[PDB]
């Protein structure tokens, strides 16, 4: 038989291992020749594996690279302008790669050029609340200072935005062992920890869903009109550069001014973590000087798009996508995901060669330039938005398959909760101690739901990966899954460093490739069910449950201000009414879906299911973020990686007690309540009988 | 049999006459009790006629009314402030209606209050080119002047916008016999001409598709958050009032300053048509004073929505809608249209009672507040946008059925050209001299296509009626049809006056109701075919033909500036490439559509047909007009009634030689070319094979 079991049994750990090795021998930085060669390799192989068509879709987008003959670095500089200490020009390469060429040195992609000199201020994680503490409570002024911030907690682009708005003239990002060195494990090559010479690369844009900075709304094709750099979306206005903790210790050890306000501001280095501004008395006249010379350059990128045409509903697309570009070798990020996709394509293609076709069309994507701002996925979705709007069933992401070896992690739309529970009850746990038990059982035991006994945690989707355009702009049901760490004992330490290699994975994370295989089973199984189930495997009642939770949550935030809710007549009644209606209507729709031989009623019903995530899209977008259009979920305005629920109302409430004109501020809260209640009611109404 | 012929034969001229009489005995001004009573009457009757459900959908929107105890009027005022002449406080009522209560006096809906006093400047039709001539060529400055403008040529809201931007402090609109009195016909009650006491009511907003001024984007429901008046959309900033030609002659006869620049500025009154500013020597110290006291008021409106559920595709909607609210009696506008809709519902309901149901669902709408800015249709579409986006097949408008008795007028999307040609070849001509000939034959003879021999003229859709939200915001294929005048011998003279009565229609326009019946046949026949044809009756190849015409046209406009196209490298190559591709792909799609028992392939193909108009929507909208989202068609920025093709490129080119920064101006032309080429290519691609 050709059923899900046939598909799942064909997946092999040994094949994922071979592909991972194959994809991680040389760097595949977006825009480089090596990455174009790997795109052509994947295109050829997906053809051989049996897909109906496999094409390259290319775009010319803004990328950013260091200057090879004018390296970026940071100095401590004395009274005379002598540079008495310089940060490293490259990470010491790992064993056996010391002769690999074209390893891009650590840099912050899209930093402007400059050589700012100034006094340091230490701003902890450079979160919104860190700057509030500095400015409001400690009365420290960052204006015209160089800020030094530890990586961690939030997306680095939010850190740079927050430093910019505080008036900083430069930002230094570093990896503190508190956040990147797990107690009791050795540094790479001897363990999975970050060494003191290790440095995390990464872009520092604030694109808010725009994709290529020069072409927001439209694909960056051959005839595209591009904005000038001055009007580009998301670019930082101050220079930024990342360093490791050996170098950080040298910049921090001399820090003076004020002490850290409390222990949450202290990392693990043997330094005081003084906030400054500037150095202690002896060194008070030394300054810090950045030298940044990177350039932004329009550069060609290549997505690979494979199609397995559906036998019954070819105009319904289920998409499995993840990126191919890496900062260096991409041993975890992204190739651990790309190898899993490669083996999924191979398994589907094996079934196809035996005569099977899925019910719906499956599209497979190897995206480019994810590391530079989700550019490949976004430009493709911009090009194909009308097809995706009207035909897109679901998007399953496939970046890193592992960030630990403890248990499963799933983030997805509520519409896929039931599918995930059901699929994981049918899969074997790879975990020690759970031999012969289901993945559902191991996962639920290790990661219990905070709301429900006997159920596993499933998180909201945030952003910082290629599902953003599909979910938050276009409203296509989306999900992701990987193996993760115990967030109780301790991202992963070697993230975006040169040390993320095949050997890291094979020696320390997944020597048997059993966690990779489990993740291939979850991702591929989801794609299988979505593309093959007669009735789409979405349960609208699961959205009704979560909408009530989010309504309670946002009402609770507002209720911290009872006097203002009285004064400005701020009512949540319409939002709870809408959520009640959604719950009633979804319950009735579910009865019909179970109670309805009629392919038109079915597809009618399949379309109601497919367009339900679509209904939460507001074509006017969220305030000042036109490409975040989903009214229930957006990336947090303080941390792109985190999802926020009822984001329009959340941001209207955030720090409201500091607003100068409360009448205006609470009016905007009321406006966002109206928009949310309306959108929830309108989405409910798409599930009513159609006529 | 239950086929189109059964439907068409059931329609009766005698019934349209009875309904027209019934709908025009009292005023039905939006927001008044009389109009709510008529809504309830129609709701009851549509139920009796056999529709499955008939509901009222209400909204609370900004309306505008004169103050009953503080009447609006205009004066000539002397040196002492004595008002030596006053305009009329009401139109003399027609015979037998002199005792009708609640006739709203002439006013400009949404005018602000004020009593500006000043010197007059006469600005012809107050078109963009009239103000260019005044300011650029004649060097007359309107700043702080009261402008007097003749009605005609363009929507009155464009006149008021143009006067405002010229710095006027008030606007007086009047009806010149040149534009509202046909030679050789008598004034009402003795003929169909406008008498000198007649005055055209009408709103003067510039909403650009927003609907209710206080709630753009969202329905004006019970919990809606409303903008303050200061932030409302579209409201004029200067007082405006309309007058008849007896009164106009009194204001114009004393005009001094400059002579009219040429004869196109002279109407038919026995006055010089001096542009002024101000009066001739003897009267140079007299001024004109407006007294406007109307108020804007949030007021409840009611749409009637009837549903005839589809037998096979209930989740596909074909919509026949027109408005019910009138300025006074609405003898032509809208009740000549509403009576036709009423008889169409009755005919469909007769078939239904015999056991028939259309293939798709048909929705019937009696919209409210059309006269105040398309408010009822727009708020409903805002409420139901997700249902309409994903399910809307087509929208057929049904305002005034007649504006003359000469021949047919059709304005529609290219997708309906073939449907219209085919339907009219099957209908009988009602015209004298064409007994036993088809409507297609009479229409083509009287209104030949300017491009094609043996074909009739079909115009682009403009705006100023209830199809705007469906077509230009939502991208639902739309059309309209009515009987019209010979635009060669000579709107209609009694437009929006108290004289538009049942007797006007019965005595002078259509005593036998045969033109009404013909229009019921065209509108109802279109609805029938759209709701019943197995394959949707759209021909994508007709769009390919018109896109090439519009590309040639906009390229020709640009080519008036060959030096700038050289300097800034302005190429139309991508747009012609896209149009060529669309033509190739549409040709192939058409072959498959004819060459394809498979209901999934059919509906797949029906969805490609339905979503083709949808594909021309840009979710970012046009520049500063976010609710005009169709890239091929928008209402002209100089005249809401007229359609403009490639509007983004057209407005970027318009008056470009006057722009201060040509580099920026031509860059924006290039940007609009890119957006248009991209959108045309993306629409073409929705017609490619789906996988
Ligand atoms: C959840 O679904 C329910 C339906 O099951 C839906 O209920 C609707 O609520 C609206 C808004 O409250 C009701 O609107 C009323 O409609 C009547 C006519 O039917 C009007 O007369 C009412 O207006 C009067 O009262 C108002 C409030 O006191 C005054 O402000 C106003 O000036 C009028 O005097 C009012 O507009 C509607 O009838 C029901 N529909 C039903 C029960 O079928 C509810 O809105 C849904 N929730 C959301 C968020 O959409
Ligand atoms: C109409 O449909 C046709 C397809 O039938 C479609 O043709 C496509 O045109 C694009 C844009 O011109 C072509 O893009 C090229 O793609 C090749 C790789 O396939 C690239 O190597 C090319 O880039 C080189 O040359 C450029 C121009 O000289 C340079 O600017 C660039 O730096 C590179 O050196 C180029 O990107 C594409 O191949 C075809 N596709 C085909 C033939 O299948 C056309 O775009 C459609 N019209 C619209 C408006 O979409
Ligand atoms: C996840 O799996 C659960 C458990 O199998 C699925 O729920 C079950 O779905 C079936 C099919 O809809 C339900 O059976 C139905 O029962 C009703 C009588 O109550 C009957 O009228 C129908 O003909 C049909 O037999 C079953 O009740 C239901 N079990 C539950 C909810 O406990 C669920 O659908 C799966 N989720 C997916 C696939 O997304
Ligand atoms: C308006 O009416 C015209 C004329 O009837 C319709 O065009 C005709 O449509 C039929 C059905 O598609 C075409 O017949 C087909 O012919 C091909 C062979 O060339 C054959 O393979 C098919 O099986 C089928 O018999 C016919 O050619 C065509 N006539 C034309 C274009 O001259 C047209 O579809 C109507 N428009 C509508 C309904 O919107
Ligand atoms: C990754 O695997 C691919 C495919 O097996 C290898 O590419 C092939 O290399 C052989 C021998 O050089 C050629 O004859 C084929 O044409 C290639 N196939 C392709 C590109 O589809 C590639 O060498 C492997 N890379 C590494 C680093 O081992
Ligand atoms: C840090 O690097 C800088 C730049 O390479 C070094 O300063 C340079 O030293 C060379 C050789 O002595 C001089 O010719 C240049 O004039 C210097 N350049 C600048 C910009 O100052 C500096 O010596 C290094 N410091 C340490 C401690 O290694
Ligand atoms: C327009 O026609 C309607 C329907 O025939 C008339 O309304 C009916 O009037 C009768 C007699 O007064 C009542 O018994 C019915 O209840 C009404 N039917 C409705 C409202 O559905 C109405 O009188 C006519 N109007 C005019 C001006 O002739
Ligand atoms: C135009 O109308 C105005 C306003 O009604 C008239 O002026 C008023 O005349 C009355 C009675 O004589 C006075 O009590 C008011 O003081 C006047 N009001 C104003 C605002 O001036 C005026 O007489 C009318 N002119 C003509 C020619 O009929
Ligand atoms: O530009 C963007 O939006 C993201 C680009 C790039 N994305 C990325 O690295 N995403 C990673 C980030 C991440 C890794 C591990 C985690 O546990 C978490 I939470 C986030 C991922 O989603 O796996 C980046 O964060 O620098
Ligand atoms: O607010 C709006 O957009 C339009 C409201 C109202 N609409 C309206 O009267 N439309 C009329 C205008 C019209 C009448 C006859 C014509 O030949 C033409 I061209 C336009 C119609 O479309 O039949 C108006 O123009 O005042
Ligand atoms: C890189 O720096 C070199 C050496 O100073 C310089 O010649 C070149 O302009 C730079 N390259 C860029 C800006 O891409
Ligand atoms: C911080 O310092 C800058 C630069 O001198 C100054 O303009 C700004 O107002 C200061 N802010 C506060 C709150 O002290
Ligand atoms: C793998 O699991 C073991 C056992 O819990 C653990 O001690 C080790 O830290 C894990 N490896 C990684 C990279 O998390
Ligand atoms: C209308 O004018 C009267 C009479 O002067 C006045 O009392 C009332 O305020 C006005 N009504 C309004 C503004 O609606
Ligand atoms: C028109 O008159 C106004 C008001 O006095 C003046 O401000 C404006 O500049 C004038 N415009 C021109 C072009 O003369
Ligand atoms: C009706 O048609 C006749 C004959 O052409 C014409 O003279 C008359 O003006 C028409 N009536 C109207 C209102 O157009
Ligand atoms: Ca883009
Ligand atoms: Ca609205
Ligand atoms: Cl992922
Ligand atoms: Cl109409
Ligand atoms: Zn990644
Ligand atoms: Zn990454
Ligand atoms: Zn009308
Ligand atoms: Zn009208």
């Amino acid at each position: 038989k050709h059923n899900m079991k046939a598909f799942l049994d064909e997946l092999k750990a040994e094949n994922i291992k071979k592909f991972l090795y194959n994809f991680t021998q040389i760097p595949h930085l977006a825009g480089t020749e090596q990455n174009f060669q790997l795109a052509k390799q994947i295109q050829s192989q997906w053809k051989e594996f049996g897909l109906d068509s496999v094409e390259l879709a290319h775009y010319d987008v803004l990328l950013s690279y260091p200057n090879k003959t004018h390296p970026n670095y940071i100095s401590i500089i004395n009274e005379d302008g002598n540079e008495i200490f310089n940060t490293s020009l490259f990470e010491p390469p790992p064993p056996g790669y010391e002769n690999v060429s074209d390893i891009v040195p650590p840099f912050s992609a899209f930093s402007p050029q400059g050589m700012p000199e100034g006094d340091l201020v230490y701003v902890n994680y450079a979160r919104t609340e860190d700057f509030f503490k500095l400015e409001r409570d400690m009365k420290i002024n960052c204006s015209g200072k160089i800020v030094i911030a530890r990586y961690g907690k939030v997306f680095r682009g939010n850190k740079v935005k927050n430093a910019q708005l505080a008036g900083a003239k430069g930002v230094i990002l570093y990896s503190d062992p508190a956040d990147y060195f797990a107690p009791g494990v050795k540094s790479y090559p001897d363990g999975w920890n970050l060494p003191g010479g290790g440095v995390q690369r990464g872009n520092i844009l604030n694109l808010n869903g725009a994709g290529d900075p020069l072409t927001p709304g439209y694909p960056a094709n051959e005839y595209a009109y591009r904005r000038g750099i001055a009007e580009a979306v998301g670019l930082p206005s101050i220079p930024v550069h990342p360093i490791g903790y050996y170098d950080a210790q040298k910049l921090l050890e001399k820090m003076g001014g004020s002490a850290p306000p409390d222990s949450s501001w202290r990392g693990s280095l043997k330094v005081p973590y003084n906030v400054g501004p500037g150095f202690t008395g002896n060194f008070s006249t030394q300054k810090v000087k950045m030298h940044i010379h990177s350039t932004n350059e329009v550069t060609r990128i290549y997505n690979v798009i494979g199609t397995l045409r559906g036998a019954v509903e070819p105009d319904r697309y289920v998409i499995l996508g993840g990126h191919r570009d890496s900062w260096v070798f991409g041993g975890i990020d992204p190739q651990s995901g790309a190898a899993v996709v490669h083996e999924i394509v191979r398994s589907f293609g094996t079934l196809k060669k035996e005569g099977w076709r899925p019910r719906r069309t499956i599209l497979f994507a190897s995206w480019d330039a994810e590391e530079f701002g989700l550019l490949g996925s976004t430009e493709w979705a911009e090009e194909n938005s009308r097809l995706l709007q009207e035909r897109g069933v679901a998007y399953i992401n496939a970046d890193s398959s592992i960030e630990g070896n403890y248990t499963l992690r799933v983030d997805c739309t509520p519409l896929m909760y039931s599918l995930v529970h059901n699929l994981t009850k049918e899969l074997k746990s790879p975990d020690e101690g759970f031999e012969g038990k289901s993945l559902y059982e191991s996962w639920t035991k290790k990661s219990p739901s905070p709301e429900f006994s006997g159920m596993p945690r499933i998180s909201k989707l945030g952003s910082g990966n290629d599902f953003e355009v599909f979910f938050q702009r276009l409203g296509i049901a989306s999900g992701r899954a990987r193996y993760t760490k115990n967030w109780e004992t301790n991202g992963y330490p070697l993230y975006h460093s040169v040390y993320e290699t095949y050997e890291l994975v094979e020696k320390f994370y997944d020597p048997m490739f059993k966690y990779h295989l489990t993740v291939a089973q979850v991702r591929g199984g989801m794609v299988f069910e979505l593309a093959n189930s007669i009735v789409l495997p979405f349960d609208c009642r699961d959205y009704a449950v979560v909408l009530r939770k989010y309504a309670d949550k946002i009402y609770s935030i507002s209720m911290k201000h009872p006097q203002e809710m009285k004064t400005y007549s701020v009512s949540f009644d319409s939002l709870f009414s809408a959520v009640k209606n959604f719950t009633e209507i979804a319950s009735k729709f579910s009865e019909r879906l179970q109670d309805f031989s009629n392919p038109i009623v079915l597809r009618m019903m399949n379309d109601q299911l497919m367009f339900l995530e679509r209904a939460f899209i507001d074509p006017l977008g969220l305030p000042d973020r036109p490409f975040y259009r989903h009214v229930i979920y957006a990336p947090s305005s303080h941390n792109k990686y985190a999802g926020e629920s009822f984001p329009g109302i959340y941001d209207a409430l955030f720090d409201i007690e500091s607003k100068v004109d409360p009448s205006k501020a609470w009016g905007e809260v009321k406006r966002q309540i109206y928009v949310a209640a309306f959108t929830v009611q309108a989405a409910a109404e798409t599930l009513s009988e159609v006529a």
